[PDB]
């Protein structure tokens, strides 16, 4: 759910 870092 935020990206280029993930969830």
């Amino acid at each position: 759910q935020d990206p280029x870092k993930x969830x």
